[PDB]
């Protein structure tokens, strides 16, 4: 029964992540779409057309987003952020909470830009992912220097309505990006391949995609609701001499585990290295 | 345009491909094209003569003939060309650089020492312009007029796909569609070897493999659907195609093509860093 | 021909592709085509209705409507189809099997029990017939008349390449151009991933990669030259393309495509051995 | 013939494998008298020195004697020895000399820099050849230095053409040539040894497998050199559908055969450059 | 100064191998092209058009080749041989020497077919390669049951005019096929790759192809004229610490030698397995 009656939300950027969050927030009922405004340099994006359908207010002008909004999501590419902050810095007021969703972009760099216009900008850095669109996102956030205690509690309330949300120290966020920020792409790749495997063995493609996705969904839910180690749940499904343990062996023979470690590491390192070139 | 005069500095594979595509398209008569080369014995130069293109060993004569000037020389030769003909660039000229990696900044810097406001366009095209199915991107320079970009798009659209991009995308485009045809020629040779291994005559295997690739690419271009969806559409359960897809996956087929785009892009950037 | 009536048993991806190509080509009006399927809710069936193709759940009605009868069902369904409609085959009928691996002998054996001298043609086509760039081979059966092979070649030539082959080549053709589009869709997805990794927007990367493959395939088809010679022509010394070719070679890129043709061909043969 | 009646005196500083291969080739060609060649080495106990002796080549431990004897002076020592050689006999190079460096990686510029401190216009040519000059089937490229006369390049081409293919290139190609045809015979010797092993594994006597593999490679190379055709086209022409040859080509592809030969040319070229960059820093 | 004045040669099959041998024999001067006849089911082959240019007599009918010829080369695909022998078996005379060039096809299978029509067919089995076209072929042959001593000496004289030729026991020929029969294809692949390597390092393609081919030609000639082991010649070119030994290492690291062993083995096994399916 959550609802932020006194809150206006703006998205600078109207891409995949802005659409997912707006759809999540509306589907949760915590915000009405008409209290959400999004701006984009390209008003012909398919995400823009969809936001219009939901009732979200659209404008080409980032300044109008800022003037309309209390909570301002920066949902542009990381290299776009300094240009955004240059453009609207003089429009940031005391009432604004600036929530940066950009991968790698530090609270320090955002506060430094905005402090040139007005001291004490209220900045929160977050890393979320697109499954907020089905209210099963995974979000972490870190509060900036001038964020009030009520600011983070409020953002946790909002982002908890679309998935898991928790506060972290900012120096964990690049690693979170490699795990749950990039995570859904790893899963989509895995589901495409599992479906290909089902088709090879004779399943219709539609059934194979549905079964694979359901298997992944249920296994993740099992882990989330269990106090048990994932290796323990693996043991419970691996019947002696059976089909599952034979398949696990061929995963191990290809170094399956190391590829996923490789992936989290690669996404995290890229995230840091993008920011370091920015700075 | 009709009154438009075009010149090529460099008369190698790319200049021939472009001149052949332009004249096949009808947008340009061969007599309105002139080309120069340090080597007037190249096969590409003899072919251009058969088509009716004017040839010269002197780059200055090509410049004086031309309105649109294509630089189709190797990237390391561009600075030398610019030094040799920079004093001959007029206000009427549009200089279109085709060299991999060579930046608009480096070209404008060289030419601006002879005359300010050089109209410079950078493009990355590929050799299939010779059959009017090229892939071309271009970026306009500091002093390029709006009509200059539209003239370029009109000309290059006649021999394939053409769109304007920001210049910082062009090295990646080089790795993808600039080098792309070579990946496809390698693949077509291998697919033909495979057909021959399984009993097909070579001439038939080459024709079938090439037709298969053309038709698939055309399908994707004419479809709104994802390439994996099209792959799904043609992968019958338990069948031959899905068995073959598996063996490609087992060799990391996808990663090799990603590697290739990356390597070509990185080499393109690296060559320019050595230039500057 | 104009008076020619065509039927499809099976209304999946291949039947739609063929009907769409045939009607786009102009050789066949949609109203002279009829299709049947055990599942009248498939997307392919709804699309065929929009085009104006007649639909039915009863294979017998398709047979009675048709002069040329395409069997576009899965290979394991062919024997069942033949048992169900074998008594409805007339002398006027030409039965064109599209099923991977299914031999003319097995089809003639089934049908000859109902009426002697069935006119049977086996082909291997592919889905790019939907954009009139298919690759098709066919072999004529024991009782196929000379005009039957020329009618088939005329029809299938309207939607792509078509040539007659000896039947023992068809399983290899399946591995090459039958499964070929799927290899190309996989490659185009990966090439797009590569362009995206190097900074390109996805929509642009897909378009450029697909255009690059189309143009290269068209170049080879229009050239008398070897694919390695065309590769040589586009591999500038020390440049980006030759660097990218090396990384493909280092992963055994060529061998993977050979593997794929072989695996699809072998699976095609293996399925038929299980049939018989 | 016309080179013979020029009665050139040739010197080699360095009496190793390349000096012996060139001396053998030149004398077999009839362009030089063995006793009109002089070679020097700090190590007079090398086997190649003993072979040169038997040929009739004059040998001396004194590099100055080789310089004074010579009209054309080949520098055939290893690359790191070249700057010490140029220090030692730089004062003895005369205006009449053509100095031909065969050392991998060593630039004309580095040689002229040393020699220019003595006489002002040293005539320098850089070449990359290979040991098959010994059977007059070498692959040679050369580049002419700042003060090399046009007649010097022509003379060099005439001489080296007597022992194989020879052509002028810009100097910036020579490190790559080194990785390809300078090191190339070693790749072929490795390949011939392995093909012979494969012959032996399948039941052939070693002597026959060596002969047949070598004849196959020789004939294939000659076919290519005499054909206006792409090597892939020649490959297509011999690969019968479904046959033994295309099956063998597949297993070469599956091991990345092509990439290993590219790796080899690259590794030899890069090493050649790396040794020069080390010398030019010092 | 060799010349077979009293010899007519026929080729059944007019493909790559027949053209190479006819061009080799004519270039050697041992046969005039007008004393050579070739037949082919396809008179539009590019090889057929070239044979016509040399002056070789062409006919669609294998029977005419047999009637014209003394020495009859079977230069068709192996699976074509039994059909050829069925077609012309009744036309084989006492004067004919039948030289089969087909990979894998045994003397026993040929003699069995031809003996049904007339006893004591004179059969020689050979394995040659296309470099006979430049008179640098590599040929081995085995004499059949009814071949006279003069028959093999004659075929060795003829085939020696276009390259190396020697008699072997028939059970070596499948292995020879894997080594020198398929050998030139291995070399063409290697030369394409070496040229690619030269181009990568900055050489024009034309120069790289010429240098690579010359290097291979000279090295093979060096080995043929030396009494020394190929490893010894390798040692003579591998200067300590130098460029060549660095390149040899990277060949070894990829298992270069084992790939060539793999190749000879694969071609030999395929050759045997084709014949075993024939029998
Ligand atoms: C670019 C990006 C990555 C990436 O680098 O792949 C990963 C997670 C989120 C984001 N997003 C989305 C919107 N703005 C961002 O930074
Ligand atoms: C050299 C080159 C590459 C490369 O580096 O492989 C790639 C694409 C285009 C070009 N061209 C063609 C003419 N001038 C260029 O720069
Ligand atoms: C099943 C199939 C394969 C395969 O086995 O992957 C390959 C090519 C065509 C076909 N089709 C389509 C319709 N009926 C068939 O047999
Ligand atoms: C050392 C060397 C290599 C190598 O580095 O392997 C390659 C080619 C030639 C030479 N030679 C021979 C005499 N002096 C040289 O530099
Ligand atoms: C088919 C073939 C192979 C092979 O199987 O690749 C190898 C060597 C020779 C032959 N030839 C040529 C003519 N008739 C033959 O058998």
């Amino acid at each position: 029964n959550l609802y932020f009656q006194s809150m206006s939300v703006g998205f600078i950027g109207a891409g995949q992540l802005a659409f997912a969050l707006a759809k999540g927030f509306t589907a949760a009922g915590v915000l009405a779409a008409h209290k959400i405004m999004a701006s984009s340099p390209d008003m012909d994006l398919a995400t823009v057309s969809a936001l219009r359908k939901m009732g979200v207010k659209l404008t080409p002008h980032n300044k109008e987003t800022v003037q309309h909004s209390d909570v301002l999501f920066l949902a542009v590419k990381p290299h776009i952020i300094p240009f955004i902050l240059d453009e609207i810095g003089a429009d940031i007021e005391d009432r604004h909470i600036v929530v940066s969703c950009a991968a790698g972009v530090t609270i320090s760099s955002i506060e430094k830009k905005l402090s040139a216009f007005r001291p004490a900008p209220r900045v929160i850095r977050c890393m979320t992912n697109t499954p907020v669109v089905v209210r099963e996102g995974a979000t972490v956030y870190a509060t900036g220097t001038h964020a009030q205690v009520e600011d983070g509690r409020l953002m946790e309330q909002l982002l908890s309505s679309v998935g898991f949300c928790t506060e972290v120290e900012e120096d964990l966020i690049d690693a979170v990006t490699g795990l749950s920020g990039s995570g859904p792409a790893y899963a989509f790749t895995a589901l495409d391949a599992l479906a290909d495997g089902g088709v090879k063995m004779g399943l219709p493609r539609r059934l194979a995609v549905r079964l694979g996705a359901q298997a992944l969904l249920g296994a993740a839910k099992m882990l989330l609701h269990s106090e048990q180690h994932p290796g323990q749940l693996k043991d419970n499904v691996s019947s002696p001499g059976g089909a599952t343990i034979h398949a696990l062996h061929v995963l191990e023979s290809g170094g399956f585990r190391s590829l996923l470690i490789n992936a989290v590491e690669a996404s995290c390192i890229r995230t840091r290295e993008l920011q370091s070139m920015a700075d």
